[PDB]
């Protein structure tokens, strides 16, 4: 069987906490007053809600809800808690209100209203300094909720809010978010698929926070390379595919090998071999503004198959990368 994993990080902060901070089970809601808040506009559907711009008549704030649906349920309170642990952290959404939705019958999250600009047109815009400086922004939000015992599991650009003309950025939807408890097997069928981590991707179930620093990883790939996603599979299978053809197959092997894993063995026929390429290789004349010595040594130390080899979020704020920042 495979061989055990634990983080090399915040590997026991909830042994040691009450167990009312990590069971959410047990989590008692604290409810609102539905009547505060006027539905304005629908913003979108999510695959567990939907979301509203509304508007707090207590106050006149722009809020934003989210109703949820009838989820796997207990995912409910697992969210809650964790948005309640979680907040007045470093670039986390505050969660404002919790209320019963009188149409769906469900509960639904009031959050912070952020005035985001589409990540594909943002990312269009970044300069070098931008990406450095919203990088580390979006590095404060995960060490804080990584030293919190929670990973978020489904990094990616749509679930960072940037409001460019104030430069804040806050992390949201933390609907897959998860306690770390040394040991635990959890679910790979987190993130989304350009995002997720080769764990992920070949059935490794006792994985820890390193999970979201790959996803940053594919998320730095794709802003300083101007190439979106930078791992473009068409499933699952050809998403590690994908990533072998960077990585090489040979640390993939190894990776596996460390732990025991077994691939699918209908990998025997599409994987291939492939070298480990250098990062030069995706640098060209349209995004070499974007790429430093620095970036690429950073990029690489995120973009590793062994998930315990990969920079912690503290380890990845102290980079010459980030040196340029103003702090």
């Amino acid at each position: 069987g495979p061989v055990p994993s634990r983080a090399r990080v915040y590997t026991d902060v909830n042994t040691h906490r009450p167990r009312e901070y990590w069971d959410y089970e047990s989590h008692v809601v604290e409810w609102g007053n539905q009547d505060d808040y006027q539905l304005v506009r629908k913003l979108g559907r999510g695959k567990y809600s939907e979301v509203f711009e509304a508007i707090n008549i207590t106050n006149n704030e722009k809020v934003v809800v989210k109703i949820l649906k009838p989820v796997k349920k207990k995912k409910i309170k697992r969210e809650i808690k964790i948005l309640e642990n979680l907040r007045g952290g470093p670039n986390i959404i505050t969660l404002a209100d919790i209320v019963k939705d009188p149409v769906s019958r469900t509960p639904a999250l009031v959050f912070e209203h952020v005035n985001n600009t589409d990540f594909k047109q943002l990312y269009q815009t970044l300069t070098d300094y931008d990406i450095r400086f919203y990088m580390y922004e979006i590095l404060k939000a995960l060490d804080y909720c990584h030293s919190m015992g929670i990973m978020h599991r489904d990094v990616k650009p749509h679930n960072v809010m940037i409001d460019h003309e104030h430069r804040k950025l806050r992390l949201i939807d933390w609907g897959l978010a998860e306690f770390y408890h040394p040991g635990q097997e959890y679910n790979v069928r987190v993130a989304s698929r350009y995002f997720k981590g080769p764990e992920l991707l070949v059935d490794y179930q006792m994985y820890d926070y390193s999970l979201d620093m790959w996803s940053l990883g594919c998320m730095l790939a794709s802003m300083i390379f101007r190439k979106e996603p930078f791992f473009h599979g068409h499933d699952n299978y050809d998403q590690l595919v994908r990533i072998a053809k960077v990585l090489g197959t040979e640390d993939l092997y190894d990776y596996i090998d460390k732990y025991n894993i077994e691939l699918d063995p209908r990998f025997n026929d599409i994987l291939g071999r492939h070298s480990r390429k250098r990062w030069e290789r995706f640098v060209h004349s349209e995004n070499q503004h974007l790429v430093s010595p620095e970036a690429l040594d950073f990029l690489d130390k995120l973009l590793r198959y062994d998930h315990q080899s990969r920079l912690t979020a503290r380890e990845a704020m102290e980079h010459p990368y980030f040196y340029t920042v103003v702090k």
